[PDB]
């Protein structure tokens, strides 16, 4: 038997990715900060911050709101 | 100014790319569960369980400590 789960709270309420086979995706939200499972995290250092994911991901992330 | 950091604690030991840009990447670590960055984690309901990451990503996450304590 197996299990296919999230280990991730990291969520992503706008995810846009290119048609393409494999999908290339990135997550387009911005906050006082990015989601759990961002490695390149951009933050303009104004007050208040303004900061988004800047990776490329094969997938999206679940929703933050629905 | 800006700032361009991790948000992430999670880490990846054996991440393994395509040399073909722009690169697809997993990470082939296998362990108790899957680091907190992953979105599809898979694991056979054996005992100790053992679980891998399935995600395709554009990058690799940092490699893990040395030590046990790591994500």
């Amino acid at each position: 038997g197996y299990k296919v789960k999230s280990t991730t709270t990291a969520c992503c309420d706008s995810c846009v990715c290119t048609k393409s086979i494999p999908p290339q995706c990135r997550c387009n939200d911005m906050g006082e900060t990015c989601h759990s499972a961002c490695k390149q995290c951009i933050c303009a250092l104004s007050y208040p911050p303004i900061c988004r994911c800047m990776d490329n991901t094969g997938f999206c992330y679940d929703s933050c709101s629905k």
